[PDB]
């Protein structure tokens, strides 16, 4: 079977809602999509959007009220999720849903934008870490990997339009870079690089000085699998232009 995931950092569910969010979901129809930055306690939520016809979903809010948080809506529900990764400083912002899907894990993650402070930063590269720790277990014991989400980090200077402007900006740090590196040569393969490797080709723009619109944008939000399940990716693409949100979807086709 085809199986299409979907991944979006909607900044704002009822912001995404207000902006045509079930009409493109209803026509995207995807098999899971994935979700970062709800900013929105799930109870307090019209059932509307809690609920789709069609759809499991699956809520891991931020303790802190109305901040960060994740979600996942499914046709086949998981065996089950975790939403952590045993560390509970990591454990309690709402950037974790391990979703178990059989044939492997998906990986929902909201990874820490670091710009704001030195410690937000640390946090990040600490963040990275533990998932890093929490992925490698995983498809040590055999199980295949699919990580999706917010990664808040351009790779390589292809990733975003302005590189060079970006060296000491958190979102292309030489450092931050690297952990990418790092993580790529664990075993793990950015899918979207499989198959397209043109450069423009960004998931985020800032809302202000018309970005969006001169393309001056980073890739930020990413499909990794493990080196193993590669050939059972189909598609890695961006949805360009889908509005609604300061990111755009990207999404996977796996069969």
């Amino acid at each position: 079977a085809v199986l299409k995931i979907i991944s979006w950092n909607v900044n704002g569910l009822r912001a995404v809602h207000r902006k045509g969010f079930l009409k493109w979901f209803m026509e995207e129809k995807p098999d899971i999509l994935c979700l970062q930055e709800i900013k929105a306690a799930p109870e307090q939520l019209p059932r509307k959007l809690r609920h789709v016809e069609g759809y499991r979903s699956f809520f891991t809010p931020a303790e802190r009220k109305g901040y960060s948080g994740v979600a996942m809506y499914t046709k086949v529900p998981p065996s089950s999720l975790r939403e952590g990764f045993g560390v509970e400083r990591f454990d309690t912002e709402g950037r974790i849903q391990i979703a178990d899907f059989d044939d492997f894990l998906l990986y929902n993650i909201y990874f820490p934008n670091g710009k704001m402070s030195e410690e937000r930063l640390k946090y990040k590269l600490e963040f990275y870490d533990a998932f890093l720790e929490d992925v490698n277990r995983e498809r040590d014991s055999g199980r295949n990997v699919i990580i999706c989400g917010n990664f808040n980090t351009a790779h390589r200077e292809i990733d975003l339009a302005r590189p060079k402007e970006n060296s000491n900006v958190s979102g292309f740090l030489p450092v931050e870079r690297a952990w990418i590196d790092k993580f790529i040569e664990n075993g793990y393969v950015d899918t979207f690089r499989m198959f397209n490797s043109d450069p423009g080709q960004y998931t985020w723009w800032s809302y202000r000085t018309r970005a969006r619109e001169r393309n001056v944008g980073w890739r930020l939000d990413y499909f990794f699998v493990n080196e193993e399940f590669k050939g059972k990716v189909k598609r890695s693409w961006i949805l360009s232009d889908v509005m609604g949100s300061d990111h755009c979807p990207i999404g996977l086709e796996i069969e």
